[PDB]
């Protein structure tokens, strides 16, 4: 029903001039907001330059060129090797296919199981549909065969009764082991994980997870791979999720942020061990792998290269560091309400998940559709969150001031207010 | 290593200052070349204004609704439905996982086969990786590639060959179970495969066996698609009528990545029944494509279809095929094959038994990097090298293209011999 032309900063813009403070950061890709004018131009420049072509083993544009050395200076990886393709979705079917070529090079052509979490999102093709554990995609007779679902690392939902947050992460480690030990660990291609969930409802992994599957992964030659495509660039609080988590992963996947929204692309960097593994794989099979075709596009590698100098150098990660405590401690307050179950999150990336009941975690009742309500009163009251299942989302732009940040919630308890007394009745 | 830093028409640039006339088009996509002003124009005036573009709020821009409506307008079809993706490959997967939707919203769960053509390019057994990339979705059934200089047998007519492949079809779809096949996708032409047109008279052979059985019909225009084949779809220079139309490339002359797939009227309504009888709306079907996309394949469509870049490759066709022609005539040679401006020639060492070189010879690989020499960019795929090159190019700029080919080939088929 609202007609929108543009956006100014963190704001969604009706035709009347109504300005909409966007919790959603468009599709969690806009940190630099809707109109940043550096972005804008080099977008510009490079369609004046040169503005399509594709990448070759051999041939490709300078963008590509300068876009790779970048990533890898930024990524936790001393060395490593980039390539590039559309989407998120197409970056995790290609990682996974890139890791089905390798083992295959490396004479063990069975090894090509992926393991991820219920509740992850990895995209919305065939392959990162499966990788996706999430209900509706049932309706698509999916997941193939090969995706194997660990439980999702979400101790409030997940814990069971009594059982204490360590002793959940000891289980989901014992679960993982077990799943190596019966699937058999030449069988497993690879293990890929975004840090915090993003789609899954904003999720961040139990204390220590990260520290205790990792070693079990190690010990069986399993790839572990980061899904940055909604962590990545700076919304955790530092440059990867997985830093924020202190895990090296063997391979970065990248989107959204990497091009602060202005154009769709995505990014896998390749750390030194998967580099080295495949320049072997490469050289002894004598032949660059057939049908390998993922590139991405030389205006989304010069966007990308100034959206990186934005977030980097230009204040953007940093005003996130600096607002993230004043954030959390809003949602703290705002938690406190019965009809809160909990908030969680980090950086600026924080969900907050109704509950009938909070002693016993009781959702509201499905029909109700009580976070929709939430998220319908906040648009009435000019700001834009995500309803995921029962929980609101926010992951505002990197660019919001303190005083949008207040705005914000200003706006989102008097909606709260307002939706909670009405289906109190 | 080649490193490319802008173009002039259908010619690239490296840092070094060499040019090279990029027969490629990119890969395939770029047909109005690499500085049309038009494009480079519009394509900035939509950053200029970036569009407020979310997730969920908002209604649909004026940009997407108008290009929905040209792509319906300018597709075979009389109405339809236009769903978008960020490229061809998502628009490929996409249209699969409706039909997994549509037919298990019909109570045929089982119904998810995907009959198609692809395949891969002694003392052993194959190597697995070598078919990794191109792989389909499990569950697809391989039909011949209808390539008659190939697959037909000796002393056998190109219409008895497909004669033979409409048998195929037959006994493929009764050994499988029609009730378990979801959909028949193909390019008109086949692109990756290594540009193969089909034999004479193969959709009139197949459409209507696969018309007796319920069983979708996709054309796979991501290639084909405004153009390259001498006419607006693939589908229509081979005068058949699809369910579907998934498209790519051409979309945004290459400015772009965005995909889209066209429903015709049965699959649309089927779509919105199944949609209504399951009540659920299938995650990740999305008729907001990206606005700024959505411009520039605007303004792509109107520069091909009206500023004579699609009526330029059904002009200049005729001579790129009496060069290939005599080109052909090599030893060396096996055949040309292409339509319009998608075009091969492929290498072989004894022309009447149709050996090729040794793999291990690379033979279409130093063909191509002796045209990267000449400052010719080909491709090679298989024992073949492969021309799809700008619709703006010249008479003068395809001499250029089949002298420096014409080069390539005496070096190399020399070098080759004298080893």
């Amino acid at each position: 029903t609202v007609v929108v032309t543009h956006g100014e900063g963190p704001y969604i813009v009706d035709v009347n001039g109504r300005r909409y403070l966007d919790a959603n950061s468009g599709l969690w890709n806009m940190v630099a907001g809707f109109d940043h004018k550096g972005l804008i131009d080099a977008a510009k420049a490079q369609y004046e330059r040169f503005p399509g072509y594709h990448a070759f083993f051999g041939r490709m544009s300078d963008q590509t060129v300068m876009l790779s050395e970048k990533l890898v200076e930024v990524s936790p990886f001393d060395s490593g090797r980039v390539f590039y393709t559309n989407s998120g979705s197409e970056a995790n079917d290609t990682m996974v296919k890139m890791l089905w070529f390798l083992h295959a090079a490396e004479g063990k052509p069975q090894k090509r199981k992926i393991l991820t979490r219920w509740n992850a999102y990895h995209g919305v093709t065939a392959v990162s549909a499966s990788m996706t554990g999430k209900p509706y995609n049932s309706v698509f007779g999916l997941p193939l065969p090969g995706f194997v679902h660990l439980t999702c690392p979400h101790y409030w939902r997940y814990g069971e009764e009594g059982e204490t947050e360590e002793q959940f992460v000891a289980r989901l480690a014992r679960e993982l082991e077990e799943t190596i030990q019966r699937e058999g660990a030449d069988t497993i291609a690879g293990f890929f994980a975004e840090p915090v969930m993003g789609a899954g409802g904003v999720i961040p992994p139990a204390k220590g997870y990260f520290q205790a599957i990792l070693p079990i992964l190690r010990k069986y030659d399993i790839p572990v791979i980061s899904d940055e495509v909604i962590c990545g660039f700076g919304r955790t609080g530092n440059t990867w999720g997985c830093v924020t988590y202190d895990f090296t992963p063997d391979a970065i996947i990248s989107s959204k942020n990497l091009t602060a929204g202005f154009f769709p692309m995505g990014a896998v960097i390749l750390g030194p061990e998967l580099s080295k593994r495949l320049e072997t794989a490469i050289e002894a099979i004598e032949e660059f792998p057939h049908g390998f075709t993922a590139s991405g596009h030389p205006v989304g590698c010069a966007i990308a290269l100034k959206a990186i100098d934005v977030v980097m150098n230009e204040g953007l990660a940093e005003n996130v560091r600096r607002l993230a405590p004043r954030f959390e401690e809003r949602l703290k307050h705002i938690a406190e309400r019965p009809n809160i179950g909990e908030y969680r999150g980090i950086g600026f990336m924080w969900a907050l998940e109704a509950v009938k009941d909070k002693a016993s975690k009781t959702p509201f009742d499905g029909n109700l559709s009580v976070s929709e309500r939430i998220a319908n009163t906040c648009t009435d009251l000019g700001l834009i969150c995500r309803p995921l299942g029962q929980s609101v989302v926010l992951c505002p732009p990197f660019i919001l001031t303190e005083a949008q940040m207040d705005e914000m919630f200003d706006k989102l308890e008097k909606a709260l207010d307002k939706v909670f007394a009405e289906v109190a009745a």
